[PDB]
């Protein structure tokens, strides 16, 4: 019966017949189950020999600090595992019960509890988000270090799905082809809750966050170090949830950590949500010279070929920036942002294009000068901005078609705006007794109107009966001088004349005159400007 | 070797070593296979003893009713249940061959025939939408109540993956954190195919319908009542399909529903498609006071803080409303309907933004007053109307911006409609003599201009000469009144005068003159309104 | 202790166990896994004998040709298969290390290497890619056709989950309702990497690519040849991503295939990224008379009822066509398009609706004559052209609303273009010293604009004055007349006269007077058309 028993069924060891995960490890072939909780020291390393597991998890693993899996053959996959620490921290809830956000600090001390969930442990990065907190933090409260993380590596095609947890954290460390997928919504600790990290070795390639959810946690729901997805844009988070992250929703580190570049090239960023994060919805910047990395010489601060793929993003109710990234030549398309406290938009790209952005009432706190900001020379085509509530657009050398929404002119600040390839236009008035074609000269004020061109309304409405206007801007009031066509339904023009003798320089054209009153006589002359350039002054009218 | 074999291998009963479900389940430690069809009784229950089962379908549960399971440990995962009702009833399929859908009750009728799909079940809801069909209806076509039900009952993470079956349902009764994933196209029955109850205990949460496809059913695809995914949004519908619900794609239930409230907040209705739905695309209002819930004192009718995440949704073919939903202060965004024979968008929403919305051919059947309807005082920022096919837009307290498609402006109706940042602008005209800048003034008349801004070809095309006129409407006559510049290559201005002797009233501002008509000595004359504001008249012209 | 065993283990047989796969196949129950990796020689067919199995793969099928599977059940899976070819070929790479592709036949015949990924075997259609390469390429490079390919033959409900492989290729011949399922990048090989064939028995219905990515590759990532979802839309390709094609990224095949048709209809094409193919982003059209189809007669050519769902599409880097398609009748929403060097869309469709297209950067390399073509007449409701980069759109025959972007209005030809339902409006102009509304008549000239109003600074910023002017163009010249009001802060309008003795028809309407110059006698006379219609000429102004 044996041999036959060892050829018909399915091989899988079960954690509940040893004492420790490594004799279990050991003696597993094809499946793992971990069906009975596991506490785990820190640095608790487990080799599973090269072998492709499937290890099924039914239980917990209990500890605070690391549990390393090590040496998983390509395609092994874990699913459902659930990390938990032993501690239970002093944790602080920067927000009311009606989801307002606290911004005060002495208020956000008094959230104060110990838990393993619904609020995040203070860090440095606290200190700068509510400012003076640093001193009205207990001892108990401050520098806590707190997460329970499953560490797979130096492994290669490790898939990790349906993750959860309490102050529970994910880290690759070294690994390459390996994916965290469907993760359960873990509640993180006071690491990142999926992190991604080779600054050793190779650059990652091949990392992705697939699905899923993620809750809390001290800093950002899921980083990259030094990845690179290639030109095929191998690597990156899609479909992905971030919920109320203690610093972004994603983050692609910036700077040099320890001796070399912690900054990612060519991934992916689509299809996305990033909810209530404390600091940014997405933080794709690279820069903050660049020890193993391009050069200041070759790339200037802020202009690395990044190269993200980036689309179809969704951010609302960010404490700080909506969406941040800096770099040179990116195409970012589809970024829906609502609802932020600080900018919908911090940029500080260079030669890049914006296509189908809306930024719906950002900046709602006054964090930032800015609903949107442009660095360098963009080109943004197509902005919707204002939802139902200090520049709203400020990108002095970007040049811009396609704005829609209840802007207030006076607070765009562009290189160049234009709309180019209108049709016939149709200019629609409701509530109103006119319609109205204004023309604004940036150059000359950015609050007044320099010109306009009216219809209004002749005695009520259903008379059948309008007035055309043409006004230009004089002495600093608005439609001060005008030409009418039709007022009081006279079916006659209305002509302005300069009110003195006008002087020789007043007309600019050959072929036409310009009509000036001469008090003295109760007489309209004309300056008139013949065809051969020559000027003569003629009477016009008399008495 | 039973000690060794206990420990190497993989746990797991199969169905057909027992007599009953339950006794299976009583035997189960890790997996249970469904390997042979089970015939169940309505009500029949089984008890899974707080078990985490990995329960693998590869066979059916057939019967009427439901079959009930319950005590299933946290983690429990059910794959490919395939459910199939014992009864083949009369079922009516309102769409042709052409998938042309037949509105009238004898045309229907005579689509009746007994199968377990390609059709749905009649309800009342029927009666309503195909007036008259309730006389003709035999009555063994009538208050049928067939469906194959799998109830999960207060349970927690568990979830369901892969399902399929014919006259299919899917219930979650006082369940939470539990998930629908992958449907396989099941066909539905009489009830939901796809339901989230929490009538009894806590408001349900973390109650998802994540990915897969829906088909048939007499009533909605997929519903929720008393659901609440709190400030997280932990719950909801994200990246499915519905095809042609008897009632609604997706449907959070309103008002009372036994001594309690039905109602739903928080939840996330996202990246989904809904096709031909009998009834409509997404029915996300709450209201139709309020025992359980907000009283009416709190919040009015239609105005309660509802807060569902809603981005990315695409409806098409629905034979009634393609998205509808109630509330305020919503954010709605990127929502494509098109093909609808009731209203693209039926919003009794107010303090709620709108953006990026477009509504393709809706309301094709004239079954409401309008293709989209918003009641409340609501922002509107990207709206895209008409395809290639009665207001089009009736949303009297709104303010919108930035319309685009062939819209006829007379069927536009809003509180204010406004382009402010617009930049430097070029009008173009394609197939006309002529290129147009137009102004209305609704409050005078929706349907004709009041003025107009042209410019007109001279001659023929290439002849480098064109003219531009400024009108005014009078009499109800478009372009009644007219101010011309170069009309004939002439090079001058065309000037309307008063066609008789102006009265006093007519002029303006001062510093201006009006021309006049003195038929009786064949003069031209001109009213002036000095600068000083006094008033003379003046001889202009004369033989 | 045999009794209780078969009772309480998972039944699962592994090949390491067998000399050959049907041996496996035949002792298989429930589960099977792939322990050992398996040279299989080309046309290898394994019989399952119906049996619902669930196939876990953990080691590669080896061999050039097809591994055939057959009489698998409905319900059996097959996840982390991996095909490897025997064969290493020839491959070229046509692009640079800085990402740019190459289009010299010698530039690109000095790539080839053997390897089998990173580059594809030249086909037939490099031919014509490559101009000139056939002659260039070595004969050992030319012809080859290696392909480890799974082929799943006449078997329902059959998916296959995360596959991979290298020169890898999956075929399912005369299925129904199968899936690929989340593909883990398999690079692939000479023929198409997911094929779905339905030539023989039924249109295929309800098969699918979920998910997943693709590379390389010789041909088209996904194709699919007589597929019909029905009116249900089942079956498509729904959030795949697709890498450096050597054809498309996504095509559903065109004419006849033996003696039938090889054509699909309604299917779904949604949620997808197409990267760098050789060739198109997505082919979706069906004609290139149609034996097992539709009769010209009935449909002309480009003009049948394909009736996709397609929306949410995403191409960058296409060496060809972003978005190409035919057909009559279909509704195309939110297409994104991002620097190709052939046309970003290339449309042979008739009384077909484009909602929200954006194409940004196309045609780069100017292999059409157009960023964007139409065929027929269609309706384009939302249209983004240019970003930081011969007409831009050509659709002589369509209706479009909405163009947003830098566009050359010289380089736009429609039948029609409109903006009917705007409401008031502002035209901001950013640094230049005048603001702009201009109107341009394609009919009169394409490059030139016809007339103009603008606003003009008078003297310099913070003036607080500025003056107005409405413009016609005469003898070629933009604005060559003009009338001006408040023209260097004058406060009167500057009035242009004909040059010389005023034609009776130069007068256009009753009751207006046309000032001209009479130069013998120093005067302004005027052309008075009385409002009996009857004219007259008076002395205007004199010495």
């Amino acid at each position: 019966y044996s041999i036959e028993a060892d050829k018909k069924f399915k091989y899988s060891v079960k954690l509940s017949d040893y004492p420790t995960l490594q004799d279990a490890a050991s003696a597993a072939v094809d499946g793992l189950l971990i069906d009975r909780d596991y506490n785990f020291y820190g640095g608790e390393t487990v080799d599973f020999g090269g072998k492709v597991l499937t290890i099924e998890c039914k239980a917990k693993f209990i500890g605070d600090g690391n549990l390393i899996f090590t040496k998983l053959g390509k395609g092994s996959r874990i699913a459902g595992v659930f990390m938990e620490s032993t501690t239970t921290p002093w944790v602080i809830k920067p927000w009311t019960d009606d989801n307002q956000w606290l911004t005060d600090a002495a208020a956000v001390v008094a959230t104060l509890k110990q838990s393993k969930t619904d609020g995040y442990q203070p860090t440095v990065s606290d200190y700068v988000k509510f400012p003076g907190i640093e001193t009205l933090l207990p001892p108990n409260a401050k520098g806590q270090n707190i997460t329970s993380t499953l560490e797979i590596r130096e492994c290669i095609g490790v898939e990790v799905h349906r993750a959860s947890g309490l102050m529970a954290g994910f880290l690759f460390r070294g690994c390459h082809f390996c994916k965290m997928v469907d993760a359960n919504n873990p509640s993180g600790g006071k690491d990142g809750i999926i992190t991604f990290e080779n600054l050793s070795g190779d650059w990652g390639k091949g990392n992705y966050v697939i699905g899923g959810r993620f809750s809390y946690g001290s800093v950002s729901s899921a980083q990259f170090l030094r990845n690179n997805g290639g030109f095929e844009r191998d690597g990156g988070v899609i479909g992905f949830t971030s919920y109320r992250a203690g610093e972004s929703g994603v983050k692609t580190w910036q700077g040099t950590v320890g001796s070399t570049t912690s900054r990612n090239y060519n991934l992916q960023f689509r299809d996305s949500v990033v909810i209530y994060p404390v600091w940014d919805g997405f933080d794709l910047g690279a820069d903050t010279d660049r020890p193993g990395d391009y050069p200041i010489t070759q790339y200037p601060l802020h202009q690395l070929p990044l190269n993200h793929l980036i689309d179809n993003l969704l951010v609302r109710g960010a404490l700080g920036v909506g969406f941040g990234m800096d770099g040179k030549g990116m195409y970012v398309s589809n970024i829906t942002v609502e609802d932020c406290a600080g900018s919908g938009a911090y940029l500080l790209t260079h030669e890049s294009v914006f296509t189908n952005i809306a930024i719906i009432d950002t900046n709602t706190k006054d964090f930032q000068a800015n609903q949107i900001y442009i660095s360098g020379a963009c080109r943004v085509n197509g902005l919707r901005l204002i939802g139902i509530r200090s520049l709203t657009i400020d990108a002095p050398n970007s040049t811009v078609s396609g704005i829609t929404g209840m802007v207030d002119p006076s607070r765009i600040n562009v290189a160049n705006l234009a709309e180019e390839g209108l049709g016939n236009i149709r200019a629609n008035s409701f509530g109103y007794d006119s319609a109205a074609i204004k023309l604004r000269i940036h150059k000359l004020s950015k609050t007044l109107d320099s010109g306009a061109l009216y219809s209004h309304i002749n005695g009520g409405a259903g008379s059948g009966s309008a007035y055309t206007q043409l006004t230009a801007i004089s002495g600093s009031t608005p439609d001060a001088v005008s030409l009418k066509v039709n007022h009081k339904d006279c079916r006659g023009a209305e002509i302005p004349f300069v009110p003195d003798i006008a002087s020789d320089d007043f007309i600019k054209d050959s072929s036409c005159f310009l009509p000036y009153w001469e008090n003295n006589s109760t007489s309209l002359k004309a300056l008139v400007k013949k065809p051969n350039g020559e000027l003569v002054r003629l009477t016009l009218a008399t008495l």
